[PDB]
């Protein structure tokens, strides 16, 4: 029960920030960024290394299961 600390950079270049259960399902993060106004159908959620569009990952997996732990910076970007 330890701490995933994510920093999402917005298109404005500003930094969304918050912590989750590393045991927390991925959909949770999906919702967090969505609630802050950044919807899946419209935005790629990018991890640098290994470069993956996290949105494209199965929402059921854990942040632990997806190497999102314990100190990542992510990137939102228009799927247009």
């Amino acid at each position: 029960e330890p701490v995933s600390k994510l920093r999402i950079r917005t298109p404005s270049g500003e930094f969304l920030e918050r912590r989750f259960l590393a045991s927390n399902k991925l959909q949770i993060v999906f919702d967090f960024v969505a609630s802050k106004g950044f919807p899946w159908d419209e935005y790629k959620l990018l991890s640098t290394f290994p470069r993956r569009d996290v949105t494209q990952l199965d929402p059921n997996k854990s942040l632990l299961e997806v190497k999102l732990f314990p100190q990542e910076t992510l990137f939102l970007e228009a799927k247009e």
